[PDB]
C-alpha cells in the first residue's frame, strides 16, 4: 500500500528514492529518510543515544581517531612550512599568537612540569609530531601550562561550562529525545563550552582581547530560550559597546577602571575569573525557577553585584536596578502560574487534544502529560496546549529575568521575552484551553466520541523518536550514581542524585 | 480551600511561601505574589498609579531624596579624588568630557547667568557640594548653560521626547493599566527621553559624536511596535553605517556634505536641531493613523524631506522613494480595514469568546470591547481576536510606514512589520473569527449555552489589574484641564482636551 | 448601503474620503483606497502586471525618461562644480572613487573600445553630457570598461543575480499576484541585484573593500525565507567578523591566506568571481527542494567546498561539517513530509476551512488548493492550514539548510529557521488540522451545513487581487517560449519551458 512518497511520485513524475542519493527531490516529497551513519553516544542513555561521527572534534578523548593521509614525523617548523600552503590561516593565526610569537609575550611565568616554557609552543607541541597520530586536544592539554585558568574553567556547577556536555547534553531530555543529526549543534555548542578553551578566545590566535568582546559569548548566549546577547545589546551598555568597539582599547584586563563599557566578560569574568558562573546569585534553570535575588539570604551575592556595578555607578542606583529585576521577575511568575493552572486544569478535566495516550510516547517511553511531575516539558511531539506552556515558562518567563538582569528596558516590557510577550502567550494559552473545552462540551452533549487524530501519534518524524524503543534496563544508572559530576533529575534515573 | 500554590506544594514537596523570601521556587509554582514597595505615581490617575521607588532617578524633581551615607561638604577636586576610587568610570568619563577638560573645548561661548563659563564644570557644579544633599538633575540643570538645546528639547508636541513621560507614561492606558513593576522600563525609557539630556550623548562624556550614531537612538527606537532601528539597519543606509562606522569621521556636525552615510540623527536632528519630531510631516500615532504624506496639503514637509535626501541623491529619486512610501502605506490600510471589519463584526454578532463581560474589566473599570470607541485597544487581558487586531494595527500596519520611511526593501515586503506579515496576521484574524463563528453556530443549533471560561476573568495576574478597583471620582480631571501640556483622549478624562 | 468607512465615519465623526487627500484618518477607518498611478509591467503577465513609476531607476532601459529641470550641455568638471552644491555626497563619493581619483588606481589595464582608459571617468561619462538627456545606467554601461566582471555577473542561472528581476520578479507568483505598490521592494531588491553593479560596492565610491563585507549582501540576503545573514552572523565566523571588522585589512583581495575571517564574498565570490551562484552544489529553490549535497554525484562541488574551507581548516573537519549539513537537512524533510501529509489529507477529506472555492481565486484565476500540483503555495489570501504549510516548507525547512551551510549551531537547533521551530510549526499544523476535523465531524453529526465565511473570499484587500480579472489569452506565452532566459514553471505558462 502506497506511502506518502509513493503517491507524490505518481503525481509529480519523480521516482521515490533514498534522500541520500543526490537526486534533487521536488519539495522533498518522494525522498525516503535514510538514517545517517552514527557512533554510540556516551552517558546514562548510551544504550540508544547516538552521535554523528563528527563528534570526534568535540569529545576527542572518546571519539578522536587518526584520519589523516599525510605520513611522517615532523618538527614544529616543518608543520609550519607545509601548513603555510595547506591551511594558511591556521599558521597566520598561530604566528600572531603568543604561542608562536615571543614578541607579544608578557612574561607571565608559564611553566610545564615545573619548568619555564621559553620556546615557541608550536603545532607539534599541541597536536603531536607524528602525522598519523595527531592529537585533538581539550582543556587537558592547556592545563599543562595554564593550570589556574583550567582549574577555574573546571570549577563550575551544573548549568556552567564545566558540565555543559557531560551532563547537559548526555543527560538532557531534548537532546536524548531526538535523532542525533537533529541536535548536532546542541552537542557541539555545549561541548565547545566544556571541553575546549577556544569558545571565547578562538584558535589559533588565543587572543584574550577577542575574548573580552561580546562576540566571545553571543554565538552561544543567544536566542529564544536564553536571549542575554539581545538583552545586553538592547541595553544602553550594549549600544555603547557598538558605539565604542571600533576605537576602544580591548587590550586592557577586565578590571575596575579599565573600561567605560561593560561586556559579558567584564561582568561575568571579573578580574579574569574563568568560572563565570560563580558570580551568579543561584542557579535557577535559566530563570524558569523563581528566586528573589534581593532577599536577605542572598545579600552577599547582591552586594557583590552592586559593588561590580559601582565600578561605574552609584551603588544606590545599582541596588535600585537589581531591585527592579527582583520585582519584575516576581510579577512575571504570576502570569506563568496563571498559564500553568489553565493548562493543568485542561489535563485534569481530560480535555487536552491529544491527551498523552494520543501522542507518541515521550523519550522515557511514557504516555505522560508533559507539564505534570514525571513528564517531559517540551515544544515538540506534544499538544498545542503543552507547547504553548513550555514556551511560556522557558522562552518568556526565563527571559524576563534576562531582560532585567541586562537592563533592556524594551525587552523587559514590549520586546522578545518580555512582560507583554507573556501577556500575549497567556491569551494564546487561554485561547487553546477555551477551544479544547468548547469542543469537549459540544462533543459530550451530542454524544460524539472524539478520538485524537493519528497524526499526533505517528508520522515520518514521530516514528523516529526514542520513546518507541525504550525498555526496562536500558538506563545506565551507574552513570547517575556517579558523585564526581552533578546530574539532571530525570524520571528514569533510577537512583538518588 | 487550596490555591494553585497549595496543590503544587503537595505534589512537589516544596512549601508554599512568599516569592520574596529568597527560596528557589521550583518553576515558581508554590510562590505567592507579594506586592513590592511602591511610591505613588503622578498624573491624572495618581489615585491608583504606582511607581517603584527607583523612579527617583528618572523623575527626580518629584521623587529624589538623599540616600547617601557619605557626609561632608566638598570642593570639585575632592569629588574627583574620592570618586576616582569609588566610581572610577564616572571620573574617567568626566575627565574625557569638555566639562572636565578644557583641551577639547571648542570656544562655543557657554554662559551661565550672562557670564562666560570658563572653569571646569565639575561633579559639585552639577550635583551640589553637600554629600547629604546631592542633586539628581534633569534638563533644567543643563538649561543653565545650554538654553538653545534645552529649548528645542522642550519644543516637541505629543509623541515627542518633550512629553514622553509627563503625558505618555502618566496618561497612557498600557502603563496605568498594569502593576508598576511590570512597566518600570516604560516609565524609564520615556522619562530618559523627556527629563534627561543623556539619552543620545550619554553621561558622563556627553560626547556629541556618540549622539550622532544610531546607537544613540536604537535602545528606545526599536521593536515590534516601532521598529525604525531594524528598518534603518536593513536599508542600504544601515548596511553602509555598519560598513563605515569603524573608520568614518563621527566628529563632524550633522550637516550637508559632512557624511556619506545618514544616521537617525542626520535625518531627524538636521543641523543639530534638538527637536527631532519637527521634521515629521504629521503625528500619526506611530503610523496607526493613515495619512498620505505626499498629498498637496503636506507639500512643504515633503519638499523639506526631498531636500534633505538631496544632500546625497537626486531630488527626483528621493521624491519617488517617498511616493513609494505613500503608496505602500495606503495599500497597507486595506488589510487593516479588512481585519477591523472582521473583528468588529464578531463583536456585533456577539460571537467573540470571551465577550467583554467575560473578561476582567479594562483599566477604566469597563467591560467594553477593546476595538470599539471608548474601548482600550490592547494585547493583554482580552480575547484572542482583540489581541490579533491590536497586533495588526500597531505592530504591523504602523511598521509598514516605518519600513518605507527607512528604505527597508525587505521589511516593506517580507520581513518584520511588513505587507506579508500583515497578510499572515489577516489570515490569523479570519481564522479566529471563523472558529468563533463555527462554535457559536454549533452551540446555537444544539442548544448548548456556552459561558466563557472563568480564566478570562480571574487569575493570579488578572486579579492585580486596576480595572477591578476603579470608582467614580478617582480621576484627577484638573490634570486633564491643564493647557500647558497636551493630553491623551482617554475615555475617563472627563473634560475637554 | 453603507461601507465600513461610512459606518466608521458615523461613529468617529470623521468624513469618508480618499486615502490620498492628506487627511489624517483616525486608524485609517474612514479612508477609501485609491489606486496609485502605475506604469505597465513587463514579462509574460504584462496584460495586468503594473509597477509604480519609480521603476524608472531599476529597469531604466524600459522605463527611464528625462525628468530634470536643469538644461545645458556640460563638461565633466561642470557636472562636479554644480553637484558639489546640489548633491555633495555624490561628488564626495566620486572623488574618492578610482573613476574620479587617479591616485588610488591600480593600473589594472581598463580599456574602452580597445583603448586604455587613462582619464577620469566623470559624471558625464556615465550619465551623458546633456542635462535633459541624462542616462540612468545598468551593467551595460559598466560592460564598456569591465567586461570580465560584467560577463560573470551575467553568467548565473535561475536563482542568481543574473535573472533576479527579468525572471524572478516578472514571472513570480507572489509578485504578479499582488498590487504593485505592495511589492515595490521586491522589484527593486531583485532589480538591483540583476541590473546594477552597485548592490555590493555601492555608488558612487564603487569600493571593492566595501563589497567584501557582509554588509554588501545582508540587506537582501536576510529574513524569514532566506536568513543567511542571521545564520552567518550567529556562527563563530560571524562573531569573529564583528570582533575583527574595525581593525582588519579589508583592502586585500578575496584569496586564500588574505583573511582570517571569511565573509559572504570570501566564500561565494572566491578569487573575485562575479558569478557567486556557481559555487553552489545545485539550485534547490532556497532549500525547499531536498538534495543531499554529500552524495557521490555531487562530489566535485563538495570537494570544491572542502578545499575552500581548507584555506583555514582541516579538510576532514570541513568535510565533517558539510556532512552535518547533509544529515540535518535530510532529517528536516521528515517533518515537512509529515506536515504535507496532514495538510493534503485535510484537503482530500474536504475539511479545510475555507476550501479553495471559499477563497478569492488565486493569481491564475483558479480556485485551487495552494499545496497541490497546479496550486499557488502562499501565505496570503488562503486558509490558515495552507499558510502554515507554506511557512513550514519555505520559512523553516529551507532555512535549516541555511543554518547548517553557515555553521549556526543555534539556528540549526533552537533558533530562527531551526529544527525546533519546525517542531513547533508541525504542532501548529496538526492543531489546525485537528480543529478542522473536529468541527467537520461535529457539523456532520448534527446536520449543520457549514459555509466558509464571506471574509475568506471578499474584502477591501482581497477584492484588489488579480485572480478576479484573469481571462483566457491574457498570458504572453511568447515570453515563456524565449530560450535566452530560463523560466518559472507557472501553471498558465501554456508552453514548454
Ligand atoms: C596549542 C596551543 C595549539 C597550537 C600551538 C596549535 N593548535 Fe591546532 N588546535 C588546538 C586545539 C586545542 C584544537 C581543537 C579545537 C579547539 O578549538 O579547541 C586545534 C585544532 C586544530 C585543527 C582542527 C580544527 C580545524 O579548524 O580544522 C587543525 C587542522 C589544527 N589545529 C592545526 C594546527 C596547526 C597546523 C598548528 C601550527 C601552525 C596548530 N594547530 C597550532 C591547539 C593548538
Ligand atoms: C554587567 C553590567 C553585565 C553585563 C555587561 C552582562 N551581564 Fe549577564 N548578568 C549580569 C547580572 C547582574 C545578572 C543577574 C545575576 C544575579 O545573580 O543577579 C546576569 C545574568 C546573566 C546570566 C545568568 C546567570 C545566572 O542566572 O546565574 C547569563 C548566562 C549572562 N548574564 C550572560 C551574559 C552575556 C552572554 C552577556 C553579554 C552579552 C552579559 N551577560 C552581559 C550582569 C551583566
Ligand atoms: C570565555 C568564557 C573563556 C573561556 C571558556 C576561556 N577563556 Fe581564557 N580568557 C577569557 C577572557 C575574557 C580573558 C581575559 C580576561 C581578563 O582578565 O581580561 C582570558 C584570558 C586568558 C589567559 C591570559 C591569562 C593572563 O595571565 O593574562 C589565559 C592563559 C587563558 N585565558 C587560558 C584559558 C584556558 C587554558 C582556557 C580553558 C581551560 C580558557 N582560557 C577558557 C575568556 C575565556
Ligand atoms: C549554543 C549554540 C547552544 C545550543 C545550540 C543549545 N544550547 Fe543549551 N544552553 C546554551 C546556553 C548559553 C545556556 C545557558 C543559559 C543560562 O542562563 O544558564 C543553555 C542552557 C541549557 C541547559 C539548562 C536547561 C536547564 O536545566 O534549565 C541545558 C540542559 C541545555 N542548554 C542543553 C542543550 C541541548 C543539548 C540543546 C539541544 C537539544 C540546547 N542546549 C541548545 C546554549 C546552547
Ligand atoms: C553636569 C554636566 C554633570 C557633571 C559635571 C557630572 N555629572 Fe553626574 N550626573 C549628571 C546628570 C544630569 C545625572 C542624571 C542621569 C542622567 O543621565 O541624566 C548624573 C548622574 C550621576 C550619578 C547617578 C547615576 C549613576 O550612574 O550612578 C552619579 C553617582 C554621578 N552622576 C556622579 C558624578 C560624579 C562623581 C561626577 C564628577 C566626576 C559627576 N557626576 C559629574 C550630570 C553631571
Ligand atoms: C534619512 C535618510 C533617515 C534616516 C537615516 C532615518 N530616518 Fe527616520 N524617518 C525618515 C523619514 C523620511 C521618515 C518619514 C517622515 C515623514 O514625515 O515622511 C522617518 C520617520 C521616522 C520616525 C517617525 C516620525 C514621524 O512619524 O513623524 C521615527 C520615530 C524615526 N524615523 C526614527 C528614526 C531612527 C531611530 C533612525 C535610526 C535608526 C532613523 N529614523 C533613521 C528619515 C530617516
Ligand atoms: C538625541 C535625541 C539627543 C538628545 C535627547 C539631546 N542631544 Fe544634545 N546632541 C545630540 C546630537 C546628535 C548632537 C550633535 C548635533 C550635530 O549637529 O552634529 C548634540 C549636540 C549637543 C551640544 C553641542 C552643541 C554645539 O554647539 O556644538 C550640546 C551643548 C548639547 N547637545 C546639549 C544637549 C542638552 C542640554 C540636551 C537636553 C536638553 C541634549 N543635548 C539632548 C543629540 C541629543
Ligand atoms: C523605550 C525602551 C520604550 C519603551 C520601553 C516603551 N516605549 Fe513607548 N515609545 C518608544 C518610542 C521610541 C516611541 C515612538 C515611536 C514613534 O514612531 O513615535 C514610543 C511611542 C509610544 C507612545 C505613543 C503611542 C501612541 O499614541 O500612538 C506612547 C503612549 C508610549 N510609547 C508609551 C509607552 C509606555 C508607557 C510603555 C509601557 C507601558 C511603552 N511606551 C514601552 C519607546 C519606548
Ligand atoms: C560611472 C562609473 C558613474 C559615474 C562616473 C557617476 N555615476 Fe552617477 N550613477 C551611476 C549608476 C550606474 C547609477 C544608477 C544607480 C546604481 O546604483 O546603479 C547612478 C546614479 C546616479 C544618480 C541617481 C541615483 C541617486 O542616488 O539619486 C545621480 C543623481 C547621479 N548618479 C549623479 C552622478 C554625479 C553628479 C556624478 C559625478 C560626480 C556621477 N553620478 C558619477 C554611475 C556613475
Ligand atoms: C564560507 C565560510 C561561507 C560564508 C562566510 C558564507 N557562506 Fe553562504 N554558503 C556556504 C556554503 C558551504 C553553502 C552551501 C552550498 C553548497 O552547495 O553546499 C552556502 C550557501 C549559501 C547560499 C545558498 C546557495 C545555494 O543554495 O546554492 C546563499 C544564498 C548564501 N550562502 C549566501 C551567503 C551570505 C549572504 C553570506 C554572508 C552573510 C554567506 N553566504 C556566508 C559558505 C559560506
Ligand atoms: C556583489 C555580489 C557584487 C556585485 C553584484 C558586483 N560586484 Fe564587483 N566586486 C565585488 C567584490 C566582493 C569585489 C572584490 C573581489 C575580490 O577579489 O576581492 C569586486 C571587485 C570588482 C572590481 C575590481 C576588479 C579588479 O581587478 O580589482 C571591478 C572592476 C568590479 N567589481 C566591477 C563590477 C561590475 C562591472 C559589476 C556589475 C556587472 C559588479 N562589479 C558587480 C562584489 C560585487
Ligand atoms: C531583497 C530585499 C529581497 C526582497 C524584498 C525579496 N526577495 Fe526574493 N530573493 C532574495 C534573495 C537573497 C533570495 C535568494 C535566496 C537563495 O537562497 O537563493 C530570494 C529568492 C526568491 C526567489 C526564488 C524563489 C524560488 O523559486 O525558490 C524568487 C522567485 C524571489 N526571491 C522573488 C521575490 C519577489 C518578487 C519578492 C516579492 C513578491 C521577494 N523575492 C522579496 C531577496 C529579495
Ligand atoms: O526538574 C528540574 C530542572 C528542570 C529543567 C527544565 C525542565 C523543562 C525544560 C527543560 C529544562 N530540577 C529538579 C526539580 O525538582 C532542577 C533542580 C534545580 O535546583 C537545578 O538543578
Amino acid at each position: 500500500g502506497p506511502t506518502f512518497q509513493d503517491v507524490a511520485s505518481q503525481v509529480f513524475g519523480q521516482p521515490v528514492g533514498p534522500d541520500n542519493d543526490g537526486t534533487l527531490y521536488i519539495f522533498g516529497l518522494t525522498a525516503k529518510y535514510t538514517e545517517p551513519e552514527y557512533v554510540d553516544g556516551r552517558g546514562p542513555y548510551k544504550s540508544f543515544l547516538k552521535m554523528l561521527p563528527s563528534i570526534r572534534w568535540y569529545d576527542p578523548e572518546h571519539y578522536w581517531t587518526n584520519g589523516s593521509q599525510t605520513e611522517g614525523v615532523f618538527k614544529n617548523e616543518e608543520c609550519v612550512l607545509c601548513h603555510t600552503v595547506q591551511t594558511p590561516t591556521i599558521v597566520n593565526d598561530w604566528k600572531q599568537s603568543s604561542h608562536g610569537s615571543k614578541d607579544i609575550r608578557r612574561g607571565i611565568g608559564i611553566k610545564k612540569d615545573g619548568k619555564p616554557v621559553e620556546d615557541l609552543v608550536g603545532c607539534a607541541d599541541c597536536h603531536g609530531n607524528n602525522h598519523q597520530k595527531l592529537e585533538m586536544p581539550t582543556y587537558k592539554l592547556c592545563n599543562d601550562c595554564h593550570p589556574k585558568e583550567t582549574a577555574e574553567h573546571r570549577a563550575g556547577g551544573l548549568g556552567s561550562h564545566t558540565h555543559a556536555y557531560t551532563v547537559n547534553v548526555l543527560e538532557f531530555s531534548w537532546h536524548v529525545g531526538k535523532p542525533a543529526e537533529e541536535v548536532t549543534g546542541c552537542a557541539h555548542c555545549h561541548a565547545i563550552a566544556e571541553n575546549r578553551c577556544s569558545g571565547c578566545h578562538t584558535r589559533h590566535k588565543f587572543d584574550p582581547a577577542e575574548a573580552r568582546k561580546p562576540t566571545a559569548c553571543r554565538v552561544c548566549h543567544m536566542g529564544i530560550d536564553h536571549d542575554e546577547w539581545a538583552m545586553y545589546n538592547t541595553s544602553i551598555h550594549g549600544a555603547l559597546y557598538e558605539a565604542e568597539s571600533a576605537r576602544m582599547d580591548w587590550g586592557k584586563k577586565l578590571k575596575k577602571g579599565n573600561y567605560r563599557v561593560p561586556t559579558c566578560a567584564y561582568c561575568h569574568m571579573q578580574n579574569g575569573d574563568h568560572n563565570p558562573q560563580r558570580f551568579g546569585t543561584i542557579y535557577s534553570d535559566m530563570g524558569m525557577f523563581q528566586v528573589d535575588r534581593g532577599a536577605p539570604k542572598h545579600k552577599a551575592k547582591r552586594d557583590s553585584w552592586i559593588k561590580l556595578c559601582q565600578d561605574c555607578h552609584s551603588p544606590r542606583f545599582a541596588a535600585d536596578k537589581l531591585k527592579e529585576m527582583d520585582a519584575g521577575v516576581n510579577l512575571s511568575f504570576t502570569k506563568w502560574r496563571e498559564a500553568a493552572a489553565v493548562i493543568v486544569g485542561c489535563y485534569l478535566d481530560g480535555v487536552v487534544d491529544p491527551m498523552p495516550e494520543g501522542s507518541a510516547p515521550d523519550w522515557y517511553g511514557h504516555y505522560t502529560f508533559s507539564l505534570l511531575p514525571g513528564g517531559d516539558p517540551r515544544f515538540y511531539a506534544t499538544s498545542n496546549l503543552e507547547r504553548l506552556g513550555l514556551e511560556m515558562i522557558c522562552y518568556l518567563t526565563g527571559n524576563v529575568y534576562k531582560a532585567y538582569a541586562h537592563m533592556s528596558m524594551y525587552n523587559q516590557t514590549y520586546g522578545n521575552g518580555s512582560a507583554f510577550e507573556q501577556d500575549r502567550k497567556l491569551v494564546e494559552i487561554k485561547t487553546e484551553a477555551a477551544k479544547l473545552r468548547r469542543f469537549a462540551a459540544i462533543e459530550k452533549k451530542i454524544g460524539l466520541e472524539h478520538k485524537s487524530a493519528d497524526f499526533w501519534k505517528h508520522g515520518e518524524y514521530l516514528d523516529l523518536l526514542p520513546g518507541w524503543k525504550r525498555k526496562p534496563g536500558d538506563v545506565d544508572v551507574e552513570w547517575f550514581k556517579r558523585t564526581d559530576i552533578p546530574h539532571r533529575a530525570n524520571a528514569d534515573a533510577g537512583v538518588e542524585i
